[PDB]
């Protein structure tokens, strides 16, 4: 019944371990642990993915690269821009160690689902969804969203995947883009030069997998409740059409108001509707983080949306903690609007979503 929270201190350390990537996790965890919201929820610590786990879904030489890389490197290796490392996905040392990590979360978030011990398990650092088998993309090493779904296929027979983050879920909707087993649902900005540059409306998915794959291509500007009328919109057309056992939901903060991103104008409380929406469905969810680039927004997103799981209205005021200066000048939750214009005609909006209507009538 409570909410599973995937955290150790060990679990933070390695998440925040990797050079010059910064240190987001324990500015997520502490400001979560000040609203005390982690005596809510059943703490669980991960485990760590074995060679095996990984092996799900990336390859052997892939693997095998990064633990080189891991090791040893950073440059002097001649297969790892093939490999997709550089400067989205930096060759430093712990890298292997890291995705292993995050891996190991993510399925064991996955493992509590199955097992039945929550109906809610949550992995913030989790949600790289660029990943492909054999692949590295932007920050993501290791594509831990489709650990997470093929732990969840040992016991659930459809998973719906929903990608809130700013970016297209590419890595996820490929894995998956063959089947019908699992759905994938991203929301995303699309636009010429914008990464990673796929997910228009139009990308389906393939083979039996024709159709079960859902991409929302949205502009710059979009504010809460527009989002969340596309968001629900989509969602209770693919509730209805697909039907999901379990939910692995990727809420990437890289939307909200203030981020380098700089695309979306959201606040939490816009996603945290989406979240309700789909929290509602009462199915085993599994939340995951992402992309998020203003850390302490991030951490006031992240808290406020669990919050919301744990159905708590926070305190506006940032409770004094490690972190507390980051969160200046103002130290408050809430987020404001940027004062920038929605891109997003109204019109296009209701094309879109004609258009996926007319894609769920083949699902399934
Ligand atoms: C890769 C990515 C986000 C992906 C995401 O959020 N996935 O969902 C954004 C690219 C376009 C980018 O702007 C960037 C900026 C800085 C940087 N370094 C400082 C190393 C590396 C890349
Ligand atoms: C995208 C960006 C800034 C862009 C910009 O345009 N700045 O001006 C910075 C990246 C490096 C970043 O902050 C980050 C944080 C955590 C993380 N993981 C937890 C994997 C991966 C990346
Ligand atoms: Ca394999
Ligand atoms: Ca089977
Ligand atoms: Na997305
Ligand atoms: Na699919
Ligand atoms: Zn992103």
């Amino acid at each position: 019944l409570v909410p599973v929270y995937i955290y150790s201190p060990e679990y933070v350390s390695m998440c925040d371990s990797l050079a010059k990537i910064p240190k987001r996790a324990s500015m997520v965890h502490s400001l979560i642990e000040a609203y005390a919201l982690h005596k809510q929820m059943r703490i669980v610590k991960p485990k760590v993915a074995s060679m095996e786990e990984m092996a799900t879904f990336h390859t052997d030489a892939y693997l095998q690269h990064l633990q080189k890389v891991s090791q040893e490197g950073d440059d002097d290796h001649p297969d790892s821009i093939e490999y997709g490392l550089g400067y989205d996905c930096p060759a430093t040392e712990g890298i292997f160690d890291y995705a292993a990590a995050i891996g190991g979360a993510t399925i064991t978030a996955a493992q509590c689902l199955i097992d039945g011990m929550c109906k809610v398990a949550i992995n913030w650092s989790g949600g790289w969804h660029h990943a492909k088998k054999d692949e590295a993309s932007g920050f993501c090493y290791l594509n831990d969203a489709v650990l997470g779904i093929l732990r969840l296929r040992r016991k659930f027979e459809r998973i719906l995947y929903v990608d809130l983050d700013l970016h297209h879920g590419d890595g996820v909707e490929d894995a998956f883009s063959f089947t019908s087993k699992v759905m994938t649902v991203s929301l995303h900005k699309f636009s010429p030069g914008f990464f990673p540059g796929t997910g228009d409306v139009s990308d389906v998915g393939l083979g039996k997998g024709r159709y079960y794959s859902v991409n929302v291509p949205i502009q710059d500007g979009i504010q809460d409740e527009k989002y969340y009328q596309i968001c629900e919109s989509v969602l209770k057309e693919v509730y209805q059409a697909f039907n999901p056992k379990a939910v692995v939901l990727q809420l990437g903060a890289d939307t909200i108001a203030g981020d380098p991103m700089c695309s979306f104008n959201m606040t939490p409380v816009g996603i945290g509707k989406c979240l309700k929406y789909i929290l509602q469905w009462q199915l085993a969810t599994l939340i995951l983080g992402g992309g998020g680039y203003n850390l302490a927004n991030t951490a006031r997103c992240w808290t406020y949306l669990t919050g919301v799981i744990l159905g708590k209205t926070l305190s506006s005021e940032i409770p004094d903690h490690e972190f507390f200066t980051a969160y200046g000048p103002d130290y408050v939750l809430e987020i404001t609007p940027s004062c920038r214009p929605d891109r997003n005609e109204p019109h296009r909006i209701q094309q879109i979503l004609n258009y996926i209507k007319g894609n769920l009538k083949h699902v399934v």
